[PDB]
């Protein structure tokens, strides 16, 4: 499993594959919806297996310090807690190499475990009204 920046087209397709096979074919969600405003202006992350595309991220700076990690979309056939580590660490150090600080993103409440064990730390209210089940975690990259 290699992970890299998106410095082409192709790259970047293989990026928008992975999240149609997941996001729009296996989840639901509109094609339209998820290739959103934001993708121009995001640092985008491709990881491969033999050659196939099976993982990608997206890293938005919010600001001079801090990037946001979203549409976040790995393969069925190869999610689990040792990819996740694989492609966490792979965002951190571009999102690093790319001179920001810090990274926040969302999460569900039975990713929070995963996340804790990351040195992801909860940001927000002490309380989540019933309905509401992620939060904000963030990390500190240096």
């Amino acid at each position: 499993a290699m992970f890299s920046k998106v410095n082409n087209q192709k790259m970047l397709e293989d990026c928008f594959y992975i999240r149609k096979k997941v996001f729009v074919e296996e989840q639901g969600i509109p094609e339209e919806s998820e290739i959103d405003e934001y993708e121009s202006e995001s640092i985008h992350l491709i990881g491969y297996d033999n050659g196939q595309p099976v993982a990608t991220a997206r890293i938005r700076p919010i600001n001079e310090t801090t990037v946001k990690i979203e549409r976040v979309a790995v393969m069925k056939s190869h999610r689990g807690q040792g990819m996740g580590r694989m492609l966490m660490q792979a965002v951190e150090s571009l999102a690093k190499d790319e001179g920001f600080y810090v990274a926040t993103m969302n999460a569900q409440c039975h990713a929070i475990p995963f996340y804790e064990s990351l040195n992801f730390k909860m940001r927000g209210n002490i309380f989540l009204e019933e309905g509401i089940e992620h939060i904000e975690m963030t990390k500190k990259l240096t």
